[PDB]
């Protein structure tokens, strides 16, 4: 049962592939926090930029590594580059898809980390918190 | 506000930044992770109450709805789907009604429920 | 326990609500995606593919309901489901019920945890 401040965060090598053109590298800084116990923080720039930040469902980033899901106009799909297994991530919008492009490792290594803070299925214990502080202040 | 051991209703105060308006936030155990909210200047905002659970303490979203608290020297819950200003006391209160007839983490039992009434029509 | 292959699917009968104009749909349920439904179908247009949790669907057949853009609905005609996404489906309860039933036989409302954990396992593995 971690404390109610417990936090984590790392960076994570990106490609932004756009149809018409040649990749661009980028780093996202991803953070999960378990007073938001379904949620990851993603914080995409590119390189001497600040960033923009997407919030999504910890359990998308999951099951997106294995296959195709979505909610909403966030879409995760998995892909190979021969051996190398890749995970990719979309923003839906009228404008044109843009796409994320990573490989897989490094997003299971901090997935595999949240989840010993909070195992899938236990983010209750933290909702009952956050609304326990609430509840005095 | 009123409990029926079933569903529950309340009132709150709130401000779109200001303009003062008042919302009805109600939630019934056939739909045990969602919140309704109603404005008037009606209409009506369906969002899930761990999103409003965490905003209280700390900025988070889905989708076009962003929560995030401030303070006013009185701590204040702001929400802004894609920009509201409430009090938390308020809804933390209905908030902890809300987890008393359906406590975090047992929505499945509600839904298996829905389903079985399902089943039969 | 269901293995982390296992996977179902039906079509299902639809009106877009003009005049109302029937087509069909593919819902698709799979373990590794314990939470959600797929959905999709075409007119004429090549297909279109609308992803959402399984419990809103379940939910909106009792009472109205909604995530972001997805607002479901029951009405009465014979019972039916109201879908309308923004940027209005109409169908019967039945199939859909049964459909729903057999995800909930696979993996039962609040189990949805073990195969988030298989589906984090093999990533661990890859």
């Amino acid at each position: 049962m971690s404390s109610s401040g417990t936090s984590i965060t790392c960076e994570v090598g990106l490609q932004l592939i756009v149809p018409d053109r040649a990749p661009v590298p980028l780093v996202a800084r991803l953070d999960y926090s378990v007073d938001d116990p379904y949620a990851i923080r993603a914080a995409f720039h590119v390189g001497d930029d600040e960033p923009v930040e997407w919030i999504f469902a910890r359990e998308l980033l999951t099951v997106g590594i294995i296959r195709e899901t979505g909610e909403g106009d966030v879409r995760i799909w998995p892909s190979q580059d021969g051996k190398e297994r890749m995970v990719n991530i979309a923003l839906s919008s009228p404008f044109g898809q843009a796409r994320f492009h990573a490989q897989v490792a490094p997003l299971s290594e901090f997935l595999h980390r949240t989840y010993e803070l909070v195992p899938a299925g236990q983010e209750s214990d933290y909702i009952d918190i956050d609304a326990e502080i609430a509840e005095h202040l």
